[PDB]
């Protein structure tokens, strides 16, 4: 007594064989558990289906006379309100709606054949609270929005799970914006009042992590080198001649001195004794000591062997100390013995600035 | 006796200047070489006219009342099973459709007043087969799915001849995406059935590559630095304090060495003379030679001239070699005089390992 | 009469009360100076409305079945037509269309929720002229096309103002690129018309700059080095073995002279009386002196000391000038008292080159 057309969204509809008592075709067909009654003037399952759910909700689904897209709509109690309304295609496209209790939008989601999708939002007052685009590879950018329809908000997530989220004043303005990739390491930048940069700070999968302060004028004004054992190196009030104050910071005491464009010299001075703690611009620490003392035989002198990064000591012609400075960033004495020829004892990493001044008497 | 109506599609209905012997208007139009005729109430050129091709098939045109809209049908000799279907408006806007031989849908192409179009092709089952969207700069995406209708490849091409092609699995998940760049350099990327990025390559411009792998952590566990010149550093192993094997496969023999955070080491051994060809993590190579040898008469030292990449070795204050690595990444060897100032012969490129071990005894 | 339902684009739909005479609402609005009648079976306010302006162009809106969108175009008298479309969105997005003479597409504008957009212009002949995309943090790929629809311009700028511009030959080939930093440090590239590299200038944070020119076979012709406090060197017709004419650009006074593999030597003269400043390939500081001249009580001979910098003049066996060549780049003279044992006051910076030749008198 009748034939089946299947449809856009895996649905059927049958029509009737023999036209009817009108002189139209039946239509029936049952979508999410429930049975819609229709008739039209066409016998290929074009037209329009009634039907109402037990909740007293009014269904109407319509299919287009060519049957390339069903429209499934979800009326309140009354046929005028709506609910929700979906729309399908061919090509597996749709677009689905969600209404809020004056029929009026809530949400709006277009997903096309190859399943990418825009999805939008709306408060009651029908201004965007957020937006999603998913692309055909999963990936997604979601801005959300305040109630004055300005930016807040947002997030792009790329295909290798890195993400980048950007955060906007109340104004739409960027205020500050984070790399974060799929190392753990990130990149992050704090914006100004005027829009320009402000702050920047690279940090490093391994923990470590740089960050320079920007100024009126764009230069870079201080820069901080964390390591990642923990210590730092830390140049404030940097000039246009790429010179500054230089700060080494270890765990337990502090190096102080002075940054050129070359090399930055950390000095620490004990009688007349002055150590020097050298780092290139590509960063290889060396190290000389220096002494005003005019007495042979309590002058002091040192030895650089970058090989080994020890600094070795003499006075009165015989080796007292070697300062090694270690690959962890720290620095460790070990004296040598009377005759001046055998390292007596187990190294001894200094954790006082005093450590180091003792070792420069 | 007639007056012409030009229409949307380029075509021109001819209506009569009054009614016929049954109150109609008559219309007759010529659609590519088919004469067609038709009977309407109105005299503005609308209404339907059809015509029968020589095959016997059946065409149809049928213009809107409003004259707004042409709707151009050819069905097969019953007249139900269509074959095309033609629809154009006013705009210029239009739909091109073909058939299967069932009469249901093969390609749809919409095209837009602006000239940009959306393509698809569906296969017997009914199922899409590909899409193509080509937008007003002249940019075009073409997907392909499966007999399942699932995503398995999508292509952008960009009006400056860039590209960002995907692969997806059985599963419509991203298998690999090629970026390729308006420079023609080019970031691939590789995925696991994870999500996760398996394996990143960046080409250049000019033909050199870095290949990664990634590990669980998301760290880089090997790379590949291939050179224009067709050699490469292969490091493997790569663990998280920045350190590795490394080797280096240049034309006929492969140097060996170690990776740290700052530099890697390539190492051959001959006695007691090591030579080590240093390079930096700009790719800055760098020459030095040791000798554990004490006899003044036989020990081996050398100087390295970055200026022109050359190591010179001298035994018993006479200069006995120069050791040049050149640009193309090859090494030759050159011999003093025995008065050790003159270069003698002409440079002669090293070919294999035992060729530089040779030169360092 | 009637009852008023607001838009997308800020406008106003009127729907009559009631249906009237064929059964159907009455539509009526204002754009820009210009009433628009319309009719439909709907009564939410979607459909069609159309208006005639005033040089006989025609006026078509266009509302959509859930209010979402409104379409604004504008024909010429034909209808066919098209000079202007701006579809405007709930979520306050947009796009507009400008056409030429016949209906083809000029310029493509979209402003998206986020208030960011892309822009398009296309060339009389129609392919693309330029692009430039905008985002919410104010990043911006621009790019310009020549009316071959080849790519001449490719400038990405990024959030924080750092930016990364491609210029293209007739070819469609990359001639020249330069990357450039928020540091305000930037690598510049240029290739010539056969693609290799024909010019490299580095730009460093500290104003530091390396410019090098390479030849025709691809060696190194040309190359200035330029320091942090502004001084630099100029290294101009440089051969095969390294040899070529050098020049040094202090702030004052310029040294001109010669340049061969292992050193740079730079020329001035008093008299017979040649000073020589010797710099290495590493940057190592060296200053010498000859005398041609045959008289022990007059004749000019200074000693180095690298301790230092300074070059101590001696003058009938008695001490005159300390030339300290400083670090920061500049040179002092201290003379001595009439004997040649004590220093007389403080030290002295050289500011013009008159100052250089009148020492060696």
């Amino acid at each position: 007594n009748s034939v089946s057309v299947d449809l856009p969204g895996e649905m059927k509809v049958l029509v009737s064989k023999e036209k009817n008592k009108d002189g139209k075709y039946d239509l029936i067909a049952t979508v999410d558990k429930l049975e819609l009654k229709g008739t039209s003037d066409k016998n290929n399952g074009s037209g329009v289906l009634e039907g109402v759910k037990a909740d007293k909700s009014k269904v109407k689904l319509t299919i287009s006379d060519d049957l390339g897209q069903t429209t499934l709509e979800v009326f309140k109690e009354d046929g005028k309100t709506l609910v929700s309304k979906k729309v399908t295609s061919k090509d597996k496209s749709s677009t689905e709606e969600k209404f809020n209790e004056k029929g009026e939008l809530s949400e709006k989601k277009i997903t096309r054949a190859d399943k990418s999708s825009t999805e939008e939002k709306f408060n009651e007052k029908g201004e965007l609270s957020e937006k999603k685009i998913t692309r055909a590879d999963k990936s997604s950018t979601e801005e959300k929005f305040n109630e004055k329809g300005e930016l807040s908000e947002k997030k792009i997530t790329r295909a290798d799970k890195s993400s980048t989220e950007e955060k906007f004043n109340e104004k739409g303005e960027l205020s500050e914006k984070k790399i974060t990739r799929a190392d753990k390491s990130s990149t992050e930048e704090k914006f100004n009042e005027k829009g320009e940069l402000s702050e920047k700070k690279i940090t490093r999968a391994d923990k470590s992590s740089t960050e320079e302060k920007f100024n009126e004028k764009g230069e870079v004004s201080e820069k901080i080198i964390t390591r990642a054992d923990g210590t730092r190196l830390e140049y404030t009030g940097i000039k246009s001649d790429g010179s500054g104050k230089a700060k080494e910071v270890l765990k337990g005491y502090v190096l102080e001195g002075t940054l050129t464009a070359e090399k930055t010299t950390l000095v620490v001075k004990e009688g007349t004794v002055t150590l020097s703690k050298n780092i290139s611009k590509s960063g290889e620490v060396s190290v000389e000591l220096n002494d005003t003392d005019s007495s042979a035989a309590t002058k002091k002198t040192a030895a650089w062997n970058s090989g080994t990064s020890t600094l070795t000591i003499t006075v009165n012609s015989k080796k007292t100390k070697d300062l090694v400075f270690t690959k962890e960033n720290t620095i460790t004495v070990q004296q040598y013995d009377s005759n001046g020829t055998k390292l007596e004892g187990s190294a001894v990493e200094i954790t006082k600035l005093d450590e180091i001044k003792n070792a420069l008497k």
